[PDB]
């Protein structure tokens, strides 16, 4: 048996996993984990060759669904979220689709949440009902509207909590016994508030999905994704899909990933601190209306924050105090004014980030779309990376005066 | 514009092309071509990102569906194969399924021949039929059925030519003739004979699909693939299905694939000819029942092979003359007296390598199913690759006596 | 002028700089650094390459001495460093023996310490003297055999603070005001200290050397190195050697060195105090003799590390209370009962390492060299990484007890 | 013995070895050659650390010096030269600089021929004879210079042959023979025409060296070297420099060159055979006065060259038919007038280029020494990739005309 992980003792931390879970050194010994670029591999018997396609041995046979630095990628994550099982794609919203497909098939029926990432709203609304599929969309933060969409039969249910970038919650605990009675399985994004954050599993969720190219990855360098959950689930309809559909994780991005993980649960602690003294910062000045923080008390689900998430996150979003009627100028000329944090659309880098909401990502769905999830003219989102943080107040502060 | 590749002289030919075809240097003026290991990309002020984003500039937004690394690779295949556009992916079955999926629809109709690769036809006979398709099939030889399948409305047409491994013949124009009659969008599986032996656009054909994995790369390192066809189709369906399900070419793979386009020429040339002397010698040997090679005079369309190919290809199947209810211990016996060809299932590579097809790349058809397309417990497929030609002679001389 | 870097904000921090100091985009507008994997360039016509060659233009020539990704690794540590220039090299060693060189001809004199790491003293005592050049050793810790030795005309001073295994200590300050009253050039190798705990240009210190290969990396991956020093020294001297000798870095290691340098400060932060803890831990056992960390108040030079270095670093040093006729045999048994820690000889790694020096790190120097500076058979040292410090010393507990 | 390589059966050719030599494979049984980025190894027991150290067993130690992907490197290089022993470095010059100082101290001399690379040049003229090298110069293709230079007893002779870019020759055979007579061992840089065009070590020459960075390559990816010789030279002196001066390969690096070599021999014939017939058109153009191409019957040395070399090489010298005042002036309109092929100082890649020798490859020499040479204002030099031979006619004859 060649899958066979390096044991680690009884008991060690999230962090003591993070750096040395789910090795697979070869005989030369090397301390750090080792790149296998090859798509195929070789048989020392015909015999053992019919055998390994047989599933009779666990040897390697190809790597669109199987390669040893693969396996580190993947046994690492699925201990640190604490998954029975784990398959890695070729970007997050691979894992989003396929994790969803293997659920779903023509006549099937699915109940998401509304506020969702761009694509992944794409994917939900357009891309699966073209292929047969019923989506229900409901407010995430309203338990009578999830009760009212769970009171037919339902294969699959789908959120994302926090939501962005407005930052609403979903009340996890809740509707998973909701979705139970339905008979659906209860699928989690957990990007904006990663596995440090966050842990679905023992709130009943039945699977997790993950974008590597944000906090895991961590210095934006490459794309990935994770599909966690049973081992029944992942080894046969998603095995499936990735076997013959083929959005297949490169061994180098493997590579790149699973030595992110070895440093996630340091970067994470030092940017949820540095957001947490931003938001404090953006709450107390004459220039800002209103400030969107889980873990600051102005927060409308304080509460239940406090609750299911042990810290706020890496993202904070504000309106600024001006007259509608000037709100896309003000808000312009503030990005303008940045002279270290870029203007960029991306989260989950060591560089901080800045963008506009409402004429990029939100500019689609229109003012009717926009004002129905209260996103203004004048609303801006900082992705807050590794910078010293009085460097980014002094940044933030110049650019708002 | 950002976009517009280094503008080579007229008239220069295919090999030309392969070396120096797409390339975009920088203000640094590099010889040899850039690794931009990104996923976002940063702008000069609020305006430009908006305008980004809404497609009104072409400056890159988000590395999923768009990377300057990744458009050298797409360009330099696009003016290999004389296609009007091109579309990179994670796999050479990515570009299968998202191909068709961009075609088809729940309640939309495909023909397709039934000697295909194993993942293919799982695509077709299974996956998209759960999605809501409707699927028939036909023996690619024969152009009765054919005209029969396509004497009614139909939205896609699919096939291999020559097939993997049997290598049963498809006549190119004539099947594109029909399925224009009927409405039909023709995509070819082209991976077999590579884009310096066979040239499907001339005939008609509407879509052209290659794994990256195969001959492209050489050297059996990386996983890619490609979709290649219409301006209205990639930047349209294609583009849709890429950017929202994300089976994302890494900017990496791209780097060595784009690198292996330059040596593809000489490669294929070198093995095409290794082949031929290989399937001679084969067709003259005691222990050998038949050959199917598309270039040998014994092949039963081998008159539609001088039509339609330039050469015959890099891979050669033959059976052994053994009775079927033992003809597997014999063909163990020989695969496992090799001692220098590697047991493996693959192909494409300058290592040369064998596997037999049966217990392994078509061990999920069954009995029935691989009796269907010809293929017996006796047929073994090598595949040729850079060592010397009488070296490898010597190898399958010994292992047969 | 394509060499200058993208100007940071007027006064920003040491760990501003690591994230973002020292950047070239591209047209592209990349928010990642981007990697050029070329040995040659390109010009424009024959007037720029004639130009470029005679140095009247800063373009790129060939990237044994220069290359755009190379670059951005030299301006970042020189950021941090807050050195006036810097060259990058194949290793730590190509980093001690080319600066050394290039102060050092035939007749040339040298003044260094003995307590050095192996091959740096080979470098020293053998290499250089059979091309003619004198060396005198003192030992570091005596201010009286420095002011001895250097009270003739000298070239060079040569050391290491602290010393590994035992830690002993050099005076910056002292021997530097000496040194420069003899004519002498500093060079400073700041490996075990970090640019982040100890920084001798302020004392005074003419050059400064880096191994990559340890924490600059931090995940055990390449080899690196660096020469930081005054304009005139590294564009002279320096610049001969790298151009003609060639211990070129490659382009690939600059860009792994490079994405280190912005984790830097949060790593040597958390494993500092995470040895300080183990260090603490060890002098309170009652297996343990003593213990070496230089911010432990019981080292014999403790004022002087409180006078120089920030923290104590990450390597902690001790001896097993027992007879020496068995100690052997005891520090055998300790290293051999680690189940979470591995043994090997390396350092600066987030995986924890061990090691016995009396039989690995010192093993050329035989039993009466070792005896001089105190090394018995029970001494053993433990490289600190990233591991939970509860974690580690639950380890270190077992193998003791 | 964890470093003995896969043997292959007695007799197989040299395309055989290029492709599957020297292999490493692990228990994963990968078909593709394994990348290992560790600076750093683990032991089982303190006791396999002592035994490791002490070189009882082969178990690799650290990269500096040792890595199982550059094994792989060095072994298939010395298998198709045919060597005893191999050493891989980090640049060509380091290769060069690194052989001689392993053969000269203090107090030794070294003959080498005069028309030499120019960073070779500057190593023996200058950097040497610092460090107390006697240095004496010859014209390479006169015996008698030769003859009387090693009258005196000498340790050491270094030449390359042909030269570039006039491409003179040096009769190997008959200086080996006058070198052994003075105790001198010889050493040659064999890069202009690749190892598969002339054999040293038949000849009796003791050392050759190379650059990796060329034609091993083949693409203008990256830097490399090696040092090739007998086993106590190898493991004796040259060992001793590279564990301690660290001059070290990345293994990336030696991932890229060792695939390279897999190609080499059909990239080579082809380059061959293209420069050629490159050479032959020239030869015939009314404005070319003369060209220098070893395999051309009109080189002054054409008998010299069909007995020790097999091929021309890859690069073609010519001159102009114009008056010298104005031949400055012409050559820069030919270079100028290009549309395919680059303006480019660099040699063996795939991508064809161009360079005027007297303001660029021969720059500090001065008016009189490249009069010494025959190199007038009117010379220029092509070095011939993988483009379509006419394709490249077709450019030169409208940059000529």
């Amino acid at each position: 048996s060649v899958r066979t992980p390096k044991a680690l003792p009884d008991g060690v931390s999230q962090a003591t996993v993070g750096v040395r879970g789910g090795m697979l050194r070869s005989g030369f010994e090397e301390t750090a984990e080792a790149m296998y670029l090859t798509s195929g591999y070789v048989y020392g018997s015909a015999a053992v060759a019919e055998k390994s396609f047989a599933g009779e041995l666990d040897h390697y046979v190809y790597s669109r669904y199987g390669n040893p630095t693969v396996s580190v990628f993947e046994e690492r994550l699925r201990l640190i979220e604490g998954a029975p099982a784990a398959f890695a794609t070729a970007s997050g919203m691979a894992a989003v689709f396929t994790s969803l497909g293997a659920l779903l098939g023509a006549g099937d029926r699915l109940v998401a949440a509304r506020s969702l990432f761009g694509s992944c709203f794409v994917v939900c609304s357009e891309i699966l009902p073209r292929w047969g599929v019923q989506t229900v969309f409901v407010d995430g933060d309203d338990l009578s509207q999830w009760e009212r969409a769970l009171s037919v039969p339902t294969q699959a249910v789908f959120f994302e909590t926090p939501s962005n970038p407005m930052q609403s919650l979903v009340d996890i605990a809740a509707v998973t016994e909701l979705a139970h009675a339905a008979g659906a399985k209860v699928v989690l994004d957990n990007v904006f508030a990663t596995p440090l954050l966050q842990q679905g599993f023992p709130l009943g969720v039945d699977v997790v999905v993950y974008s590597g190219t944000k906090h895991i990855d961590g210095q934006g360098r490459v794309l990935g994704g994770a599909i966690l959950g049973d081992r029944e689930y992942i080894d046969g309809p998603v095995q499936k899909l990735m076997r013959h559909t083929g959005p297949a994780m490169s061994a180098f991005n493997a590579w790149v990933l699973l030595k992110g993980l070895e440093t996630l649960a340091i970067r994470v602690q030092h940017s949820n601190a540095s957001a947490q003294r931003i938001a404090e910062f953006l709450n107390g000045h004459p220039s800002v209306r209103w400030v969107r923080y889980p873990y600051l008390p102005s927060h409308p689900q304080y509460d239940l924050a406090k609750r299911q998430m042990s810290g706020g996150g890496t993202v904070v979003t504000f309106a600024l105090d001006c007259p509608e009627d000037v709100a896309k100028q003000r808000a312009f000329e503030v990005l303008d004014k940045m002279r270290l944090i870029d203007i960029s659309n991306n989260l989950g880098d060591a560089k901080s980030l800045v963008t506009h909401p409402a004429t990029t990502t939100h500019r689609a769905m229109g003012p009717e779309g926009r004002a129905a999830i209260g996103l203004g003219d004048g609303v801006v989102r900082i992705s807050v990376g590794l910078e010293d943080t009085d460097d980014l107040i002094a940044d933030i502060d110049r650019a708002l005066s």
